[PDB]
């Protein structure tokens, strides 16, 4: 199933290097610029989006009117929300780097996050554009055997659950 996943435009915590999960930050000026550049670069297909501000706004500026689903949200970092990556405990850094065995206090485990994301994707019965988060795109790309890191405001098209089709970044 052809699905286009879009990583929302940048927020302040991107340049600051802080874990951004359910903390509802707005897009930066550059983040909005990135979203605008997406208009005309994404296919005209039904759209869905995380209900968090940064995702919704990216969808809006990209020219879409998506149905909102909390299931498309970034992972909930719990007590680690806003934590500087730099000073994160080595065990947490490793868990996030290797994308496994991560369960922050008051948050969501990576395994629960994956189940949520993949269950949502399974429910899509036709091609669609999905405005979401870095961690969601990463989970999908990693499951397809590829490095899951993509720039803010960029997109990746996949034939779920078989292969990556294309990665699109704009300047």
């Amino acid at each position: 199933m052809e699905l286009w996943l879009v990583r929302h435009g940048e927020t302040l915590w991107n340049r600051e290097g802080r874990l951004l999960g359910w903390t509802d930050l707005p897009l930066t000026a550059e983040g909005e610029a990135q979203a605008r550049r997406l208009k005309g670069a994404l296919p005209s297909l039904p759209a869905f989006s995380s209900d968090l501000l940064r995702a919704r706004r990216t969808a809006e500026l990209a020219g879409f009117s998506p149905r909102l689903y909390p299931e498309m949200r970034e992972i909930h970092f719990g007590a680690l929300e806003g934590a500087l990556w730099e000073t994160l405990d080595p065990r947490y850094k490793e868990a996030l780097l290797r994308f496994q065995g991560f369960h922050p206090p008051g948050g969501e485990s990576l395994s629960a996050f994956q189940e949520r994301v993949f269950r949502f994707l399974e429910g899509l019965k036709a091609p669609a554009v999905l405005f979401t988060h870095g961690g969601v795109v990463r989970a999908v790309l990693r499951a397809l055997g590829e490095d899951g890191l993509v720039p803010p405001g960029s997109a990746v098209a996949v034939d779920w659950p078989r292969r990556v089709l294309v990665r699109l970044a704009l300047d």
